[PDB]
C-alpha cells in the first residue's frame, strides 16, 4: 500500500544553507507556518504549508518543549529524513 497523509521527504542539505521554513508550535503540535524563497523544502517541492512535522531522523517531536524541538532540529542541520503528516 500507499501512504496517504504521513509522507517522508528527504533533504540533503550539503547544497543548501537552510531549510527555509517557518516552525511554529501550538500531539502533532509543531506545524509548518510558512515557505520561504531559497530553502531545502522549496527546492523539494513535496511539504506545503499547514504540514505537521512529526519526525527528524528518528527524533519525534512530541513530548519536545520548544526550546529542545529547536536545538534538536538545529543540530541535525547527512541525509535529513523529514516525516510530515497533510491532516
Amino acid at each position: 500500500s500507499m501512504s496517504l497523509n504521513i509522507i517522508t521527504v528527504t533533504l540533503n542539505m550539503e547544497k543548501y544553507n537552510f531549510l527555509g521554513i517557518s516552525i511554529v508550535g501550538q500531539d502533532g503540535g509543531i506545524y509548518i507556518g510558512s515557505i520561504m524563497k531559497g530553502g531545502a523544502v522549496a527546492a523539494d517541492g513535496r511539504i506545503e504549508p499547514g504540514d505537521m512535522l512529526l519526525q527528524v531522523n528518528d527524533m519525534n517531536f512530541e513530548n519536545m518543549s520548544n526550546d529542545d524541538a529547536v536545538r534538536v532540529l538545529r543540530d541535525i542541520v547527512g541525509p535529513i529524513v523529514l516525516t510530515v503528516a497533510k491532516c
